[PDB]
């Protein structure tokens, strides 16, 4: 059972299909409509079932053309309110019925951000976007909000006719709304079964540009040109991914570049990956995020975690595939550079949380934990480290890629646990069971901290970054004149970021050093978000007041949690900026994404 859901479990019943008809009302910040669930019993004599909801208003439930009884339970904090529905006839095993729920969302839906015109690029039209992962689909529509259940869906969405709707589905046309001449209906079909967390909706003044044979990029007009160039490697990456995972089953692979408040780097919504506009570096250098989202089309979207306790299955295997895509494009030594950088990020996470912190375990027990509070890079990097260790133990990357492809084929269209995965690993590698039995499984899967063994990493591309960082760290005042813009001449953007990450791991540095760094390298001019982020953190943690306005601007003019959360934490920890940071958060809170607003507030102990 999934401890994060209040619905009937998949052993009682399973939703097979959703037909969603809804209208997006910007004046009331609500979605209103009907969710028709086709539900298949998995037990004899099924007479009622329970769905997840959060802040939903229910108008009626109709089964076989008649209204039926239902009841909402007491709220269970972030889990929401269970909804019990009484069936009009009892179902046998495998019998199906269609349940049509009439509902309305709350303006405070934790799934949604509603933007006024002034919060958009274009300034003339409002905007809406969803983010359902992990357990926010229940704040859009009543459902079994667990990744253990997979369903196809169709949808018809009425919007103001000047705007465009897109969903995590194949576009299936548009028509005027026959009931309202100010509106247009956009239609969608998702024929591949998905977990409900992959349901997505955006409505705004969106334009599209074709960038490959099965890819459009979508954004407000102002960002289309830049996005189309930034993501032009998309089709090449899809072809690599198909070689590694097997056929891409989803038809279209579109990209939507969201407003700056999108909380994540990307989200793997099927047929319509969502990405942060913080990726628009100008040089394609943050394209690993696109590789990552592409990879989810196999690991996550085809083979899915059964509950959120096993999230590392989704992320670790995706990061493993991502790094192979970027290794195929730019070489194996680049794969190792990225892998090593990930170990660094894991070190950072373990130091921040503490080496005994339960959120440093690979398998977590989220029973009474808001999944959004648990989120971190641990499942990503500890998960990747496990897989990279296994690759190295079991004969190298070609061998382990064989396992990955077999794993995806085995569990396609299924939801699985860590034990499912481990059993399949032992089956696939049964001729190497003696090797597998050297792994300290309990440590790797269930213990906090750094993993018990560190993989081997090629250092070729890292050495220049380490050498320059060590020069700065060991420099005294009288050595500062020795640094020059020529120090950077043979570093890629990726190496510049790694130099800053290496250096930030040793922060603070003396204030004079940081001042000299800006004087010779002019890092303040760099627009790349990753580089800028680490540079500003370095400056704040080294107590440079000149960086306060820069860091406050970055923290509030975008909302990617990876950047915003630590920028706010560093600004709150610097006495010179503490007041301004708390004030700035409180003033921006109403305009923030609800989840990022919640988490910043927790971090700051404010509000
Ligand atoms: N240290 C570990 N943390 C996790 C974990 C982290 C977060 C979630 C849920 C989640 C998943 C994706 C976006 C928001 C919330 C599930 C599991 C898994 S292992
Ligand atoms: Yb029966
Ligand atoms: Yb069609
Ligand atoms: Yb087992
Ligand atoms: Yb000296
Ligand atoms: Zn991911």
């Amino acid at each position: 059972v999934d401890t994060c859901s209040l619905a009937s479990p998949a052993s009682v019943c399973r939703t097979k299909h959703l037909h969603l008809r809804c209208s997006v009302d910007f004046t009331r910040r609500t979605l209103t409509g009907t969710a028709a669930l086709t539900v298949q019993s998995q037990e004899d004599n099924l007479r009622s079932l329970v769905l997840d909801t959060k802040d939903l208003t229910i108008e009626k439930v109709v089964i076989n053309g008649q209204e039926v009884k239902y009841a909402l339970g007491e709220r269970q904090s972030y889990k929401g309110s269970p909804m019990e529905i009484s069936l009009p006839i009892a179902l046998s095993k495998n019998q199906e019925i269609v349940i049509e729920i009439s509902f309305e969302t709350s303006p405070k839906s934790s799934a949604l951000q509603w933007l006024t015109p002034e919060q958009t690029s274009g300034k003339e039209h409002p905007y809406l976007f969803s983010q359902c992962q992990a357990i926010h689909c229940r704040a859009i529509l009543p459902c079994q909000d667990t990744p253990s259940v997979k369903l196809t869906y169709t949808a018809e969405v009425s919007v103001p006719k000047e705007l465009v709707a897109l969903m995590s589905a194949i576009r299936d046309g548009e028509t005027p709304d026959p009931e309202d001449p100010s509106r247009k209906i956009y239609k969608f079909i998702q024929k591949v079964p998905i977990p409900c967390y992959l349901i997505a909706l955006v409505v705004g003044a969106l334009e599209s540009r074709q960038i490959g044979p099965r890819t459009l990029v979508w954004s407000e007009k102002e960002q289309v040109e830049k996005s189309a160039y930034e993501f032009s490697e998309t089709e090449s990456m899809l072809k690599i991914a198909e070689d590694l995972g097997g056929p891409y089953v989803w038809g279209q692979y579109d990209l939507l570049v969201l407003p700056p408040s999108f909380p994540y780097g990307g989200m793997e919504n099927p047929c319509l990956t969502f990405v942060t506009p913080t990726l628009l570096a100008g040089d394609k250098s943050l394209s690993n995020v696109i590789a990552h989202e592409i990879s989810h089309s196999w690991t996550g979207n085809l083979v899915t975690n059964k509950t959120w306790d096993h999230f590392w299955l989704n992320e670790g295997h995706t990061v493993y595939l991502e790094r192979h895509i970027c290794g195929r494009l730019f070489g194996e030594k680049f794969r190792h550079f990225n892998a090593l950088g990930g170990w660094g990020e894991l070190q950072n996470s373990v130091k921040t949380f503490g080496e005994t912190h339960p959120f440093t375990k690979l398998v977590v027990d989220l029973t009474d934990i808001d999944p959004d509070v648990a989120y971190s890079s641990v499942p990503y990097e500890k998960g990747f480290a496990l897989l990279f260790y296994l690759e190295q133990l079991l004969g190298g990357p070609e061998i382990f890629l064989g396992f990955l492809k077999a794993y995806v084929e085995k569990f396609s269209y299924k939801s699985i646990t860590t034990d499912d995965w481990k059993d399949f690993l032992y089956s696939y590698f049964k001729d190497k069971v003696d090797v597998l039995n050297q792994v300290d499984w309990n440590a790797w899967l269930y213990s906090p901290g750094l993993p018990p063994i560190k993989p081997n990493y090629d250092m070729t591309l890292t050495n220049a970054c380490i050498a320059l960082s060590q020069r700065w760290i060991t420099a005294k005042e009288d050595d500062l004149n020795s640094f020059n813009a020529t120090d950077l001449k043979d570093l890629s953007s990726h190496q510049l970021n790694e130099f800053l990450a290496q250096t930030l791991q040793r922060a603070p540095l003396p204030l004079g050093h940081i001042k000299r760094m800006q004087e010779v390298y002019n890092f303040n001019a760099i627009n790349n978000s990753e580089i800028r982020f680490r540079w500003l953190r370095l400056c704040i943690q080294s107590k440079w007041e000149d960086a306060i306005p820069l860091a406050l601007k970055m923290a509030t003019e975008q909302g990617r949690m990876k950047f915003t959360r630590p920028l706010f934490k560093d600004l709150a920890a610097f006495d010179k900026s503490h007041d301004q940071a708390v004030r700035t958060y409180q003033e921006h809170k109403a305009s923030m994404h609800p989840v990022t607003a919640m988490l910043v507030g927790k971090d700051l102990k404010v509000d």
